[PDB]
């Protein structure tokens, strides 16, 4: 039961607490997605870490990225998930703007996303598009899901502590909409600490520009500060801005590639 040598380490992907690396499971020659947490250098961290586990193993979803099981040995944790070769949303942003066809049709499978969570009563809890990642054939998965730091996404009944719902994700998805046009969410530039007051107290962000009208009233609804008139995932699947405006998965394999010839061609 030694996850040494059941896996092999291919390249490093990033760095939550930890270190991720793409991976391979040597009995099965599966890539996989493998996190190692040092177990001895994150004490107050390791009651949010089993609730993550225990959240994504149950769930059996194709919109939630799959968990596949855990190994111990000696102070590191091996945490092994599926791996998904098409990057962050974010990643793909960082090679261009997406037009209004690849936002719609990117929201509506993370819309698909949280109408699976959310009927089976959880709650993502920090929906932006950094923890949206994508298949390289184009799938849209969500990740990296939020504990019951960076409060731009946050929705204001969450900031003030009030006990929330489901409806704090459609407000974060709101938030994911500006950023996945803008590159950024609001208030980026703002200390985060300010943006904790901002966010209650100001007005709704809209979409300001040369934008549809569909698409501004998509964040409008989604943005509103009251969270019972924020719709329902499954209300804004219908919604004149992902109905009009979403295509077919190339639409997505074309921003894939478009950052894999970013990459290539030496821009960071
Ligand atoms: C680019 N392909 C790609 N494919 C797949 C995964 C999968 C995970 C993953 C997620 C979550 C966890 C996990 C599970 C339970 C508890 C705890 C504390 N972490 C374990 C992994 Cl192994 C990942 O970290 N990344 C990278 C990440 O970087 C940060 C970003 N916000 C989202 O993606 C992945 N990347
Ligand atoms: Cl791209």
């Amino acid at each position: 039961a030694d996850p040494e040598e059941l896996f092999t380490k291919l390249e490093r992907i990033g760095k939550s607490f930890g270190e991720v690396f793409k991976g391979i499971d040597n009995r099965t020659q599966q890539v996989v997605a493998i996190k190692i947490i040092d177990l001895e250098e994150a004490e107050d961290e390791i009651e949010d870490i089993q609730q993550e586990i225990t959240v994504l193993s149950q769930c059996d979803s194709s919109y939630v990225t799959k968990y596949y099981g855990s190994y111990l040995k000696g102070s590191k944790l091996w945490i092994i998930m599926e791996y998904l070769g098409g990057g962050s949303a974010l990643d793909l942003l960082r090679a261009g703007p997406f037009d209004e066809f690849q936002i719609a049709t990117m929201l509506k499978e993370i819309l698909k996303g949280l109408d699976y969570l959310h009927s089976e009563k959880k709650i993502h809890r920090d929906i932006k598009a950094a923890n949206v990642l994508l298949s390289e054939q184009g799938d849209v998965k969500l990740a990296d899901f939020g504990v019951a730091g960076t409060p731009f996404w946050m929705a204001p009944e969450v900031i003030q502590q009030s006990a929330y719902d489901s409806k704090a994700d459609i407000w974060s998805l709101g938030i994911t909409a500006i950023e996945l046009a803008k590159g950024e969410p609001p208030n980026s530039d703002m200390h985060p600490m300010r943006v904790l007051f901002l966010i209650p107290k100001n007005n709704p962000p809209t979409l300001v520009g040369d934008f549809t009208k569909s698409f501004k009233e998509f964040i409008d609804a989604c943005l509103n500060k009251d969270p019972s008139f924020r719709p329902t995932a499954k209300e804004l699947l219908k919604h004149k801005f992902i109905v009009k405006n979403s295509k077919k998965t190339s639409y997505l394999t074309e921003l894939i590639d478009r950052f894999k010839r970013w990459k290539a061609e030496g821009h960071s």
